[PDB]
């Protein structure tokens, strides 16, 4: 499922629902970033400011990044800056590809009801962090695929890649 104008949400979480430690990933799992890379290249990536800043304000190459903030004067290295959910949606509608929500928690909670696809990496382990995937309405979502992740010297944690589509 990959239509133009589509909104998708992508995240990685541990078994507790931890998605971040003060903007940072509390684990290292190179395969997940690869998965992230695949779903976001040549698309638009939407980030809340805290998440953006946890990435050192560095935009990722080969895609458009939108950063969401209420601060009218916020500016940063080579990203679109937008200031409301409504702004994200207007952009998403006209965009020639997928608008992918990359986080963080606040952004996920308010934008996932507009999304058509969920991509999640479930990491079967627990870590310390302060940011959790939010409570959402799962009743409207349906798991349509799941792939186990490869474990090797570089990837030390059992994990799964899950895709959900909507009921309606
Ligand atoms: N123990 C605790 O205190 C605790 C608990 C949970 C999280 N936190 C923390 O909160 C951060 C990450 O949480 P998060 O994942 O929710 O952050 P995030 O989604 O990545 O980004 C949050 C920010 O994006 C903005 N934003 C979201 N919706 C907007 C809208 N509709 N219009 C305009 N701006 C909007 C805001 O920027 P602006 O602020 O510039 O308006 C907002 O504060 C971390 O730095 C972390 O340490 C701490
Ligand atoms: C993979 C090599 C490096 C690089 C990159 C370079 C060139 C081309 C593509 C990419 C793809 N992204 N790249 C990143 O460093 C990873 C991005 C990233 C993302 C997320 C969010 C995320 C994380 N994971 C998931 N599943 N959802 C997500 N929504 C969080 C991060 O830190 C807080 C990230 O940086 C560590």
């Amino acid at each position: 499922l990959y239509f133009q104008g589509m909104l998708a949400a992508i995240w990685a979480q541990d078994e507790q629902g931890v998605i971040g430690k003060e903007g940072k990933l509390p684990w290292h799992l190179p395969n997940d970033l690869k998965f992230f890379k695949e779903k976001t290249i040549h698309n638009t990536l939407v980030l809340g400011r805290a998440t953006f800043e946890g990435m050192g304000c560095r935009p990722l190459p080969n895609r458009t990044t939108i950063v969401l903030t209420s601060n009218p004067d916020y500016q940063a290295e080579g990203v679109l800056v937008m200031h409301s959910v409504e702004e994200i949606l207007a952009y998403a509608d006209k965009y020639e590809g997928v608008t992918v929500i990359g986080g963080g928690s606040v952004v996920f909670k308010e934008l996932i009801p507009a999304c058509d696809v969920l991509y999640r990496t479930m990491i079967h382990e627990t870590f310390e962090g302060d940011t959790f995937f939010p409570e959402i309405d799962w009743s409207v979502w349906e798991k349509v695929a799941t792939v186990p992740g490869v474990v090797d010297e570089k990837n030390l944690y059992a994990h799964d890649y899950e895709t959900y589509h909507r009921n309606d």
